[PDB]
């Protein structure tokens, strides 16, 4: 009875294409703020950001103003889109197809005339994606929110804390934090300044998943590559097991491929890790053919150099604590082989060293690695 | 005639936004439930359910109210979006890019006033999968529906208890039951209270699939890797099968991948058990080396260390002219090869039936899985 | 000019909301049918059915009736959607993501006030997906019909069968028919009953393509793993052979398992196929590392067993028509020698043997090679 | 004020849902034709056509027709989706999940009365796609469009020949032509005839891009297997090569597998060859596994048969120009040695000519491959 | 409560069909241009762009004017979809489905009667994405815009700069410039000449990622391969390395067919690169067999022509430094055989390193822009 009458009598006259001051020369004040519910997606290769915001609006309307007493037992009455002034407030830097991933939904107006409007949204935004430290990363994705056709003079659009209450964790990306700021900003289409509002989501990726998808595997990879310098060199898989390795380390790359941007403004941490892993063991094929080519010198070959005989057979050998024309032929190839035997004691010593010691700077160089060990182990 | 004269005095001063009560101060009972008609998909990646689901809202409105006695033969009328009010009732947790992938059909009403709204629809919900058990897991998904924008003083949404009669089982997924809880929130919004119906999608996974398409084989692939502590060492390609064993393990690994999602919450059991896997097979290829390094031993070398002489060539063994003095050091060397094979091969089967199984009956639910599935 | 007329006369107080019935009481009989023209695709990892079909429905509306010789030259009107009544007939078992693929065309209406619609659509439908058999599978998928909103009762729905005139040929599944069934069935919301209408499409999959790209392939894979037993032993490369066609062998079952339904209530042919194909050649390596353990056998380990020496060497020898340390390996290496005989023979059964079982142990079978092949 | 006036008189009494004319019983004309712009896509697995269009709908409004001297400088008036009588031209074997792509413009009627649409549309098309001569095929994909619920007593369709004066090329296929093609055909729905137009896209693929990255890539590596044949036996890598040349002569049948549908009307060119590639590797393997069975024979086994002396020794050895205990093993075994070496050279010789024969055999069989030949290389 | 009024009158009348001049058969001016804020996507396989871009359009309302005075406060108004008169102006070669991608928002209106209006939108335009000199290639996109139903006579399309100014730089592509350019051109369907507007935006590829993932790799694996000319013979593994590296150089080159479109037109400089590379490898193989030939060589074959017994014996082997009974000349004579092998192995050794390094470095300079590239991003 009531309420027919007040929806009866609320839309006499009403134009939505009013903006509902009383006074048109000040600005109408909205209170804008969003609640994070969730990051859905962080797509690096595409750099964009999906998250689920329920959008917060709220202004007050000069028409929409009833007299509870009169009206009795309605105190709030609620409108849908394009019946009633609403502020177009619109991500700027969107990368969704259709630019405004906003659900529209009623505005609930109670009896002093304030109107509230929170509408969901499944917003995929355009993040620059900084891959540097890739994967203990941190990435401040700009969420920039601004009326798009009023500026200050008309729309004194104004902050308000940003909602993580109802977050629900992701289990890759731990939200650090949502700080907005309000700026007065100019363009060059237009002499009229206009305000925005930009919240930076700060998240830091969990790195337990990735960490033993990608990085400890490699590292047990390689380390099986360095078992080279152990096989014995008559065995005849030496080099077999060094090449089967190098392409199981390949699909660690490929796989690195099916997320990283197409970016070229920096060296990702992980390609700086894997390429120096592949240049090593890599490097290990290349001191597996020279012990090869030493074990198995013709005999009758021209002799042994000098400088080999002693920078082998009497320094590198005493350091690691090793120690009738046929005969002279196995006399001398044997010397050969025990070079042979002396320089891969000694490559996997200085490989296994370089492997560790490369490992850990290239890690530690994070200002996250300190952090992610301790969070996320 | 009837129908027609119906149609045209049911709309006259009748208002879809108005809530259809009588009493003003009094809220409207809504009752909510839904028929899950089908588990389309679960996709673990992106954190999303997609169920076939028939919402089922009812409810009194109090101005579509018609004696049948007048309109002979019109015992209903059906309205369509936008002519008549409806509750407006979303999925909180959507995953849609929409965030109502409900399609809107009309709403039944007969003589008392008593209208019916049954909308299909495909939902994507934001599900929180836990990949702990993975594959023996059970998933406890949430859909939470509730008035957007009507507070428990306005409509006092009431849940009636889910329909599965037409239910048609999924394949992967048996719904093991969809038991709902009602509650009335308090939201940072607004001081008006909201409640909300949420059920709680309960469902467990159909091992047959995952079990046959990826854990018995990855058991016999090890199984496979085992095999090299069977080759005679002058065969010459014991690595070559330790390495091309490994490098296949990898493969499960990277379908494990491409199907389970990248959270860091825990690490899933499958992965758990391929881990251990792969990490006996790379035992076994280190173990290899050494024995080939025994295999392969200079004679001229060093002596055979008394504690190798006698714990592998004496106790293990027993628990299980220059040239021809050469060649019995030689000898020596190769059959400590052979020991240190065979006892390898004992000690790895042991780990990889003790490891399988210790992993797979730490899951609750593998009992019920194997009994039910297999 | 009669044009005008008519449609200005038409809709005077007409309401698209009545069902266009002279009598409230009696029902409404809707015609409905489909035309296929066309299975675009199975999807069998989801359960889906993609197909273009022209629903036809037909009805008699009261109100849209006039005189012919009032009106010359007028003998139709279209209307489109939104200002006429229409039969919200769906299709209950539909996985589109909107649930209505149907796209919304003309009502044709003729002087009778007889209604025609054919809306055209790309539906797509939650179809169950029998694998058991594949590739040598017959799917039942059915497309359920209804309206949404009103009972039997009220809308008298009645089913003229489907046409198939401008069906297209696929060349991946062979339109078996498309039987379609009325019936009146009571559901657990409301007493009134409904009526729906299901086509129950029967497709038989052309196993040629598959067969040529999946079947036949393996057999000859496997036929190269099985020569591992021939090579000399002396080679060193038997369980290379073996490794990598059992590999590839995975290749295969990757590739069949990007194309089939994630489903226990069954395990697929195929699967079966390739699971006994990798399970023979992985004991192929089994043997051949037998095999090489004979050849490889220290003439001081073991003497031979006398089992061993007339099982393998004695009679399983006879019925094949086949320097002490060197004689006694060479005792040995005829060993690996009959294994590798004896093995071949005896896989090679299976290999053979099972297949045709696996294979011909579908009800298909028969009609797939002499339809397909 | 004349063009306000001239819309304010034109919508007076007009019923978008009336046929303009001016006698009832007699059809209208609409001129139907197209502007292909481009080919965007040919989705061969889909068996589907993505092609850029402009269609061309032209015909004459008896209503909207006045004299320009009562309206000074209003010659043409335009008219939006939903306010004008549009015929409604569909494509009947429309592959789009919303069946018409056709974006709806303005339609541009001038003071005779005569109307012109041109909507532009993405119009996917369900193309039976004959493989059978992949990639050496000629493909006729027919777009039919027609009036979906008026027959040939109330539209008469009529063709204007199409335009490909501004159509850009695609880069993968070579437009042969469009011609087109009106038929009245009549349905089992009802009696009153139809009529459509149909266009028939010829599309000559362009096979440079297939030709080097699918066609000569194998010929290739089927020479790198037919190496296998010359290495000598005691390498022990013969079998290894053949293997791993067959199984990576595989990608490339998972890849062309990738792009093409899944019919069996016919089996494709490219499988044939592929087919026939990968039989004859795997005879090679085969005889390399009788080769090795010939190289590592037992001394002290069979005698070698007086047939294989002959048919290889004594014949083969001649058309090729090739020629105390412990010392009769070797020469016995050196007859077999040079047995599996004659046998080597012989089916190196036979294979390659098998290769050879069948890959321009199989490659020839295309009907348009000279012309293929003569215009991408 | 005087905007209530201004929109009250604004409307009263007004119909969003006529073309908003005092005088009909004077042209509007519309004043056309983007503001192009990133480069969000440049499919080439597909032969697509997708842009973000805010087009500017503005032009003057004869009907949409009112002195502020009788109006206080109340300068400018706003008119959403369909209640003003809006320039249809579309993109032509779009690839969109919907083929137009923006989204409407309101126009701006002031005082005097200028309408401005700045839709922002994904488009996606098809492109001729020329790519004989991938990674080092620069692509011309043509974004050409006009009005689909009004030519000449009645719309005076008239372009405007382009902007940049708050163009996000992508990562992979450096916006060399977006050049506009306003041309008159008639069509075969009217007689009326339809104006466009066409702003060829122009991109460079910042070579970095896809110089380290495909053309330096490439490098250093084949560098593996070379490595089998400096195996000993004895090992009997060469002919593993080099067909195991010649079949892992083709998982590459997969992902290079993955990116690139499937056209005809041109063969791109890193597919010309890496058939060159794999060509070399593959004739490592060749010869690889070749050596093993001679290696394997039996002592009772045939016997050493005069003419390999110099050209590697004597003077390819000078060039390069290197220095019973019966089996014993058995033996000797397969260790001539034995030396022919390696002189054949430090010979294809030095000729292939040769061969690799002209070919790569000889085919990377023939792109234009290969000194820009590798002078800007190293
Ligand atoms: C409405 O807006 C237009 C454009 O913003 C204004 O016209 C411009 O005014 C500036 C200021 O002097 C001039 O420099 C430009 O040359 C003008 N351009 C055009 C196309 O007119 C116009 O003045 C504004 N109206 C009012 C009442 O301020
Ligand atoms: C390609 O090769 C691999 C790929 C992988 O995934 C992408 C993994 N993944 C892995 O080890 N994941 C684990 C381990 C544990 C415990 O939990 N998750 C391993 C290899 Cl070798
Ligand atoms: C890589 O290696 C494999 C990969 C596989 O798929 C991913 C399977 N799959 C399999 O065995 N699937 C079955 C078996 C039965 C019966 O039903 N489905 C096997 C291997 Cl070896
Ligand atoms: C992975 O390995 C293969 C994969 C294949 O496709 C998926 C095929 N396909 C094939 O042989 N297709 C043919 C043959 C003929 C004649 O026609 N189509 C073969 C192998 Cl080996
Ligand atoms: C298939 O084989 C590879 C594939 C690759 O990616 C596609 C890479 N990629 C790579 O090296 N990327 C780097 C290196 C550094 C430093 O930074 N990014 C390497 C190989 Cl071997
Ligand atoms: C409906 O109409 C009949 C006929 O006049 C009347 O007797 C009956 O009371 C009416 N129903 C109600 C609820 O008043
Ligand atoms: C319709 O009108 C005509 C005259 O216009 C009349 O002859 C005819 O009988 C009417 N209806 C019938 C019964 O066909
Ligand atoms: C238009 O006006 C001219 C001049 O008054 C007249 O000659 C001509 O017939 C008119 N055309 C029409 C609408 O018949
Ligand atoms: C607008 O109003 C002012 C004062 O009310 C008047 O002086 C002016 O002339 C008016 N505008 C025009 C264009 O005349
Ligand atoms: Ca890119």
């Amino acid at each position: 009875e009531f309420q027919r009458k007040l929806y009866k009598e609320l839309v006499k006259n009403y134009n939505p294409l009013e903006r509902p001051v009383a006074n048109d020369s000040q600005p109408l004040t909205v209170y804008f703020s969003l609640s994070l519910l969730q990051i859905m997606d962080v797509d690096e290769k595409n750099q964009v950001l999906t998250t689920n915001i329920w959008l917060q609006m709220s202004w007050t309307d000069h028409y929409l103003q009833w007299n509870v007493s009169e009206y009795p037992g309605v105190k709030t009455v609620r409108f849908p889109d394009g019946q009633i002034w609403k502020p177009d407030i619109l991500l700027y830097n969107s990368a969704d197809e259709r630019f405004d991933a906003t659900f529209h939904t009623n505005v609930l107006v109670n009896s002093s005339g304030h109107c509230q409007y929170l509408p969901p949204g499944i917003f995929k935004s355009s993040c620059y994606i900084d891959v540097r430290w890739f994967p203990f990363d941190v990435q401040h994705c700009k969420l920039k929110f601004g009326s798009w056709s009023y500026g200050g003079w008309s729309l004194d659009l104004q902050m308000q804390e940003a909602d993580i209450s109802g977050y629900i964790p992701n289990g890759e990306w731990d939200l650090v934090g949502i700080p907005g700021k309000r700026s007065e900003r100019f363009y060059e289409c237009c002499k009229e300044p206009y305000p925005d509002v930009t919240f930076t989501v700060t998240m830091r990726r969990r790195t337990l998943y990735y960490g033993l998808n990608l990085l400890i595997p490699c590292v047990l990879i390689s380390a099986l590559a360095l078992l080279v310098f152990l096989l014995p060199a008559d065995s005849g898989e030496k080099i077999s097991l060094g090449i089967t390795v190098l392409l199981s380390l390949t699909v660690f790359m490929l796989l690195v491929a099916e997320i990283m941007p197409a970016t070229s403004d920096s060296v990702p941490l992980i390609a700086q890790y894997f390429a120096s892993t592949m240049i090593i063991v890599g490097l290990s094929v290349v001191v597996t053919v020279i012990v090869l080519q030493y074990h198995h010198h013709d005999p009758d070959g021209g002799k042994m150099p000098k400088w080999t005989r002693v920078i082998l057979l009497n320094w590198c050998a005493w350091f690691l604590r090793m120690k009738r024309c046929q005969d002279e032929s196995e006399a001398v190839c044997s010397e050969w082989k025990f070079a042979a035997c002396v320089v891969d004691r000694l490559c996997l010593m200085a490989f296994s060293v370089f492997t560790i010691i490369c490992t850990i700077g290239i890690l530690m160089s994070a200002p996250n690695f300190v952090e992610a060990v301790s969070k996320d182990f």
